[PDB]
């Protein structure tokens, strides 16, 4: 079988080979014996003047050999009187007329933010119908910090790219990445096909809901009626959607007796009345946690302001029913103490007597006062005496309590 | 004012201090002068024999002083004939009888696996009713690789512990962590209160569903009836529950026209019949993605096996209807070739004549046959001839086509 090697995509009329000269026939025999050439799906023309094989149709190697590495066509030469048949093998060389191209212009991707480094994603394969060196050679990707491109060859023999993640993604810093991907063949000069991949990072629950303040400080008067909304907590979750829906809760145990907390709204209200004498300061550990159990905690301290709601109490320690009227000057008559549960200015007290009696007030020790008689009296002058002592605290509103004592001579 | 310092929680009858020895009163004067002691709602007893100050009630510093940093009680001593009043101050020393303790014995915690390192979680504060050095001193945590303990102070002055995570958690490696937290006061000897921290690691979607094989390869004959389950993909997600429910989908484009994939069962089935002459091999990129966007991809490769389903067709290239009666032996009369779309042994063919005709077969090359006449015949014997050529295929089951041609002399 005579063999003729020609490249594909040759213009009509180009010469394949001297078929008549190779067969040993002359122009006279080519004209006399009807010379025809027959292929499977191709047609060739032979002119009577030259007697050589000329191309009659456009030959696309990728159409006929369709990925066969070595390409050949089986032609037949028919002659008449006497009719005879001959076989010609024509090897078709590939030309780099087809550039690599992607199935889609843009590739849209979704990569989870929680994707571990080193993870790989398979990308769309670039197709190059050419074979051999003119086929697809390598892939290259635009430079970036996150993705490094790998070229793997699938079982058929083609080349497909996959992405190896170098660093963990973070949509809270960069939501999406737009990259340019190129595929180059091994030609001279080589050809490039480009697709622009648009990667979208979906939210991953990797950010905890953080409060606006690490510590919240409020001040309240103890006369605050229960049910009042004392505070509204502010917190934000840098994530998105499910990963950003959080609730507030009382981390402290048994401390919900004095305060109530709406978990969704994050506001703290008073369950019951506050008493400065009972609890002066509150410390509440409040937590914010999303549906993914990511939580951050902060402390809310509450300062209760003292109000003058407790009247001062007089407690007579001891008293002498019978005393002498002609007793010496400054004679002690009764011993009593003044106690007030309040604190600060609400605890300071001032007490006074009537003044008509000869008795006078004196200060001996803290929270204790002695009632004495500065001037002696006659039993005939005044046998019995009633005295009303008033103890008033000056913090607003000032409050006073009185105690009436009877002394006999 | 005489001052006597005694620790709290001393048994009744214990001596506070020799008040008479400091005052210099005599035993006879102790009996004569009624010596009385009066405190704020507290009672102390003095026996006439010794003449010293003895306790009559139990003294609990935390109950009466309720957290005062320095606590003292003001008692009063009364004598008769001559009646006198004196002031005595009793400083109550604190005793380390209350150990620090947490509000709850066990603390149950939920920490997301995706919690970043260095994150801190505030824990419940330990309360110590003692005041001063005997109060709470420091916190310490059981040793482990994951959590490091920090001691921080809230505005009131108390001490609360918070946990700083040293290394990333992993529920797929360790589901839960059980730790012991202790709070120690500054006493001699010091006392410890313990709370049991039970940390449970909540699942985070940090594992992508991985296939049982990176590439799946199956081989199929083209006569495979559609609807046949060609493959069943196997993949697992190491996460838990929602984060582990994934589906399979055809990531490859336009290749779903010939194949269908049940996502729940993970089944790959054939939509339509396969043809070896059309497509020899299929390559489909299939993806598996959970309820998040964590996805893994794998390649499925299908090799189509050629079956003898196309019968060979005989095509007569050329023929001379009229031939000379005096034609010699071996005179060529017809040219024909056999075409079979199949490949391999399914493409090899064998042709035969009727046998009634005198003609014989010759081969010009493979799949091309020349019909000649081996023995000369007389025109008067047989003018015309019908000959039916049979072409049989060698692939099992063999397929044959016949073609009848007529020759006239
Ligand atoms: C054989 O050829 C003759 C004419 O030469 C024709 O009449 C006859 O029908 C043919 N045989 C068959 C089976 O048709
Ligand atoms: C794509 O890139 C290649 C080099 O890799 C060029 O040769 C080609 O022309 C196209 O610009
Ligand atoms: C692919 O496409 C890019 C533009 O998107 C070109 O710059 C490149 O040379 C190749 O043709
Ligand atoms: C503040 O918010 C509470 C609900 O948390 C209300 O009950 C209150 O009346 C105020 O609006
Ligand atoms: C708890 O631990 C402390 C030391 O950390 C001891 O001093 C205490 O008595 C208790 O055992
Ligand atoms: C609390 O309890 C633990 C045992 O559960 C002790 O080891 C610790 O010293 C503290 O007394
Ligand atoms: C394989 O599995 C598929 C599941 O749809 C079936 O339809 C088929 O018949 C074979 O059992
Ligand atoms: C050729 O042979 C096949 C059997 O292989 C027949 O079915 C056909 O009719 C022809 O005779
Ligand atoms: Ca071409
Ligand atoms: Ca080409
Ligand atoms: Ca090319
Ligand atoms: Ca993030
Ligand atoms: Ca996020
Ligand atoms: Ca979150
Ligand atoms: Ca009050
Ligand atoms: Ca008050
Ligand atoms: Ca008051
Ligand atoms: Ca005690
Ligand atoms: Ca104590
Ligand atoms: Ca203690
Ligand atoms: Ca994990
Ligand atoms: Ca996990
Ligand atoms: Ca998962
Ligand atoms: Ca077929
Ligand atoms: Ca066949
Ligand atoms: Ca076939």
């Amino acid at each position: 079988p005579v063999r003729y090697s020609i490249p594909e995509e040759l213009d009509r009329g180009s010469v394949v080979g001297k078929l008549a000269k190779d067969l040993g026939l002359s122009v006279l025999e080519v004209s006399a014996r009807k010379l025809r050439v027959s292929a499977e799906k191709l047609h060739f023309s032979v002119d009577s003047e030259s007697g050589d094989l000329l191309v009659k149709d456009r030959i696309d190697r990728e159409q006929i050999c369709k990925g066969r590495r070595k390409c050949e066509l089986q032609l037949e030469a028919v002659l008449e009187n006497p009719l005879n048949i001959f076989h010609v093998v024509v090897e078709i060389e590939d030309v780099n007329d087809h550039a690599p191209q992607f199935p889609k212009d843009e590739i849209n991707l979704e990569i989870s933010e929680s994707d571990s480094p080193g993870a790989r994603t398979i990308l769309e394969s670039a197709k190059d119908l050419d074979i051999g060196m003119n086929s697809l050679s390598k892939y290259q990707l635009s430079p970036n910090d996150y993705f490094l491109l790998l070229v793997k060859d699938n079982p058929d023999g083609s080349k497909y790219p996959e992405l190896e993640l170098q660093k963990m993604l973070d949509r809270e810093a960069e939501s999406t990445h737009h990259l340019m991907l190129t595929a180059v063949d091994g030609g001279d000069p080589p050809r490039t096909g480009t697709t622009q991949l648009r990667i979208r990072v979906v939210d991953a629950n990797d950010n905890r809901p953080v409060f606006s303040q690490d510590v919240y400080r409020v001040r309240l008067p103890e006369d605050l009626p229960p049910g009042t909304t004392v505070l509204r907590l502010k917190a934000m979750d840098q994530d998105e959607g499910i990963n950003a829906e959080f609730t507030y809760s009382f981390l402290g145990v048994a401390n919900k007796a004095q305060f109530s907390l709406d978990p969704i709204t994050g506001d703290i209200v008073t369950r019951q009345s506050l008493d400065f004498e009972e609890v002066e300061q509150y410390t509440i550990d409040v937590e914010a946690k999303d549906r993914g159990s990511l939580s951050s905690q902060c402390k809310v301290i509450i300062e209760v302001l003292d109000e003058n709601d407790n009247r001062p109490e007089i407690i007579i320690t001891s008293l002498s029913d019978q005393i002498s009227e002609d007793s010496p000057s400054g004679t002690v008559v009764a011993l009593f103490k003044v106690r007030d549960r309040d604190s600060g200015e609400n605890a300071e007290v001032m007490c006074s007597l009537s003044g008509n009696n000869p008795f006078k007030i004196h200060s001996s020790s803290n929270n204790y006062y002695k009632l004495v008689t500065d001037s002696i009296l006659d039993r005939e002058q005044t046998p019995g005496y009633n005295v009303t002592i008033t103890a008033t605290d000056r913090g607003k509103p000032p409050l006073s309590s009185s105690t009436t004592i009877t002394l006999n001579v």
